[PDB]
């Protein structure tokens, strides 16, 4: 998990010629003045008209920097009616989320030594899932109405692999006879695939 | 912080007579079925009518046993109208929350090296803060309506040290005369807050 | 990453009805002999008759049980002229390989902050490379003669996401309508693909 | 815990306009000499004409740098007849001492879950305790003679929350409303404790 | 380092059948009583007639169980006018401590990428020293009275490797020949140094 | 263990006058090319032509800055027939290593609290053998051919005590009036050791 804090606050300085380190160095105390712990950035909902039909509202540590060296982070999730979070996995850290509106498929899966179990539920307004640290998963709203969902993570940087994007339009994109190989499909399949993932989402 | 998960998933074992550990031994994972990466015990709002007119939801691992070795967990908290959950340390995590109804004054205390220095705002509804690991804090309802936030852990089990519970109603007390002179006060100043926490909450 | 040793050697105890903790109880010290920190289960070839044409021979603590608590692990892959050990992930672990003989295609994923980069390169005997914990990779045996690599983790139960089986084959499958959203793809396609997993390898 | 180390060595480099990162920048190895690992600054005795009746002479990684990345610190202690090491916390660190001179009553208090129970016992020359992470806890000599004690902590910079300093003379103090909530008394008993820590000590 | 605590106290179960874990099994609350922070073990001065001219008296979980899942332990070594405490190493721990009497020429070597540097001070009453995390070192009383050093560790059981000890007397002994490539003398002085530690200590 | 990364990559920034901090700081992603998760030098074999008889391929982070961050690294060792890697400890690390060619004696010994135990075995191609952290340990090529392993470790510096080498060829060496009373043996012994080493290898 994240490196453990050595001090009491340390806000991200995210200038671009700011040196580099694991993580961010900080902004002298000085200069980071009363505001640095709060965020406003989650209040409203996000575009859902998406291909996926959902949108993500990051708060990690690029959009909230004084969560640097904390270890943790936030994010909020909006859906359209029968708009996905897409399978994905978070690299770097374990997720806890509670539904706020709506009705949402949560589907967790487990790895190989758990016999690749699917583990999916239906959770409404209240109701909190955990997903354990890199395990592939996703939310489908189920419901009629826009739903959403704000969850936080044990890291300031998660990280995000969605994995259809990942698979068919990553840069460059994964070469068709590795994903006619994998998949066990010809490559007329593999290729419909990546033409839905060109544009970069 | 917690120490990083070394299989997919490890539901506690809660029974009373089960082995003792660092955190908690887990069912076997026959037993589990396919319910402990959810939970709806935070859908409902907590009785505030107590002396702090605050109550929290616990949702760490005792009421969550899922969480066991994920390093995460939550909690809801409650506010009548001018309540306080009141100036609180987590031994063992950062806290990070949303305020969901209500506006709350979240204040937020540096250590000794940071000059004790007292960082306070009101925050509203969909609005965010974050608590580093083991500094002492408080939420201060300041509006008219009831109030409620939900924040998450980096930690199973981040464990809550009250301020003014433990110094004046430990169990069993702190000696008054230790008391007067940490706080430079008489006696009867001493006994007078002794009395006010006297029955345990 | 996996949590530290406590003292010099603790064996794992891998019998059925043994108490479950996070990673393993150990075997007392009088019942492990002199050859607990040895292995020579990676000295023979795996059977690459598979449909991914790659056969993965695991030496991770349940295989080695010497290596409980010391935060390490390896495992052998072999592979077919034109197999894959397809697109997956580890959720606990950074791998770091070498190849012993043969050409293999290596390549790593970057997640969505790093634009998901496709980092590839045909890597031979005695050449190594390095994959970060958490991120989508594989290996393509791009040559006429089988080929072989060791890996090494940081961890002593890495865990195995493969991407492909787990999309389509989980248990039970993941339902075809999430993914015809996710894949951006019509029904018929979907379970074209479910059917080359059904077999749950 | 403090982050491992990555090198045998990585003095910190003090000076008020190094980069700032989490913990401290390092001085180049050239510019250390052999005097690192050492140190004489706790030889003598501290001023104990304090309030407190107690002097704290640190040993942190602000005066000792060469702990920097180590993950060690101490202190020393010294405490006029009657003096005290008031009710505090380490926000980032467990606590391990040795009384070397006099008797002091030493107390450690539990936290919510472990129902606010306080462990207190008179320390003497030679003695040991130890203070779990974040835990309440406070030093009173009930001697006739001037005490001392030395510490060690698992940290480079363990901080400290200061409970009756923090409470009442933060900066700025905790509005007097939120104090008459939480300790449930009149404004009067508040601003007399106010009052007597408004001299930043 | 040391695992974090997931719970304020854990004290060892030191009982010969206690299931065997990372670290140690705990006593249920129930049994624990008052005294688990407390120690007076190394109140009194060890033996230090040996073959060393030293004796450590230890204070790890093993002697000190209330030290369990805390993260720290201690030790004390008492020296006669001459004796040493001969170059070891700590394999899971930082080690810092403070001359308590008489003067003690304390030495600590850098590895490989250090130049195999060796810093070494005579420390006397008051002053402190700091060992980083498995290098090699040792103290050697250079003055005429006998002395002696308390030290903290960053783990509850640092363990300990005596370089000569192990070298010459480990059970059974590293064979000769492997000993006269590694020294670069004839078998004869390897087998005069064998003669030395052949008693087990 | 080492430090958790905090985002994908991080190639360590090697340059001579680059801010110092815990491990290494990085070359911005822009500057970073394609190569940087891939290495070509433990192809081929060291040059065992050394008073050891044995050569050592290193590739931690100072030779594969793409290692930084991640928590592993590698080393090729070869031996001439009879040669050692002799008796040497790695202070912030566990290896985990492959016999690839020839007979390789691996010898690993336990502490003081194992009772000093050895553990020693002949290990052939395939054949694998683990390490853990801070234990003192050797290899002895007892085949007629010449031998070579390459192994990984748990960190990307693990750092290398030498014990031979630091004994007696130390910068400044230990004294040997410090020697003699560890060694038990007489001056003119100890002399003759340090003259084998006074080379600096
Ligand atoms: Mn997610
Ligand atoms: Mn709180
Ligand atoms: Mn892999
Ligand atoms: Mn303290
Ligand atoms: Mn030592
Ligand atoms: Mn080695």
């Amino acid at each position: 998990t994240d490196p453990d804090p050595l001090q009491d606050f340390c806000v991200a300085d995210l200038d671009g010629k700011a040196v580099s380190v694991n993580g961010h160095t900080c902004k002298p105390m000085s200069e980071a003045g009363d505001d640095f712990l709060f965020s406003s950035k989650l209040t409203k909902a996000g575009n859902t008209s998406t291909p996926n039909g959902s949108a993500v509202t990051e708060l990690d540590v690029a959009e909230w920097p004084g969560t640097n060296t904390l270890g943790v982070s936030m994010n909020r999730v909006d859906f359209a009616p029968g708009g996905t979070n897409p399978p994905h996995i978070h690299p770097r850290a374990t997720e806890i989320g509670m539904v706020m509106k709506g009705e949402l498929l949560v589907g967790i899966l487990g790895s190989l030594d758990s016999g690749n179990k699917l583990y999916s539920r239906v959770v409404r307004a209240g109701e909190t899932f955990v997903i354990p640290r890199g395990l592939m998963h996703f939310q489908f709203n189920v419901g009629k109405t826009e739903a959403y969902m704000v969850v936080s993570f044990n890291s300031q940087n998660p990280g995000i692999v969605f994995v259809p994007l990942t698979l068919f339009g990553s840069d460059p994109p994964i070469p068709t006879p590795v994903l006619t190989k994998a998949l066990r499909v010809e490559a007329g399949v593999v290729e419909l695939l990546k033409s839905k993932f060109a544009g970069g989402s």
